[PDB]
């Protein structure tokens, strides 16, 4: 899957979480968002294709989705403990990890 | 100053941003924001006294500054570029800064 791919699944699975009919599906689009943020730090995005991996613009990059990944999981164990409202409160705050990244590199 | 008056000019300024509509409104509350921020980056919050300096909950919350920091000095240069919009609509996006770090240490 490529970056595209990656955030089409982010967008779908947020959307999944805030209109979820069950308390399962969202730990389930919680899932599938963990992988498409992993996946997607190892890409790079059209507006940074000139940088190298070690270039400033790409560890801020590749940093905003390992602390997406890290408030995911805070999610992940919510959910797990049974806590799903709680959950998808804290997958809404989600979007301010989207927001951010897009603002630099969207 | 103490962490709660510096609290209350972070607060106070967004809404000045938000009241504007001149490029130097704008500048000057931003300006404001981003001696704020600094003066309370190096802090600790009540929640964090026992913890090391280098601990990841105290590396999070000066990266939350940190990073604070770094999108004001953006929105800064939009108003000094004289695109209030624009620069309005950057310190809107503060407030995903302010929340987050809230909602892993107040
Ligand atoms: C960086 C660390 C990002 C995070 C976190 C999220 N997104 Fe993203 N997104 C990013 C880039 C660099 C781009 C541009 C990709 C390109 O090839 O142009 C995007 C784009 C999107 C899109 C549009 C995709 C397209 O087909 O053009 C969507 C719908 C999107 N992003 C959604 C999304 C959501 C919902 C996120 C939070 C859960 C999210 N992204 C995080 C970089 C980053
Ligand atoms: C951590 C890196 C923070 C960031 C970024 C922001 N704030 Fe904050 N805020 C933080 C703490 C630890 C506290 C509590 C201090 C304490 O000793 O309890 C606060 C508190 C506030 C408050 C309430 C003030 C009070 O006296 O209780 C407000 C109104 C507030 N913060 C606003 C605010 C805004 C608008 C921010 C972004 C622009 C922001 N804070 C960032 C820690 C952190
Ligand atoms: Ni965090
Ligand atoms: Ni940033």
């Amino acid at each position: 899957a490529d970056l595209e791919d990656n955030m089409e699944t982010l967008n779908d699975n947020l959307k999944v979480i805030e209109k979820a009919d069950n308390a399962a599906q969202v730990k389930d689009a919680l899932t599938k968002m963990r992988a498409a943020a992993l996946d997607a730090q190892k890409a790079t995005p059209p507006k940074l294709e000139d940088k190298s991996p070690d270039s400033p613009e790409m560890w801020h990059f590749r940093h905003g989705f390992d602390h997406l990944v890290g408030h995911i999981d805070d999610a992940l164990k919510l959910a797990n403990e049974g806590k799903v409202k709680e959950a998808q409160a804290a997958a809404e705050q989600l979007k301010c990890h989207c927001n951010h990244c897009h603002q630099h590199y969207r």
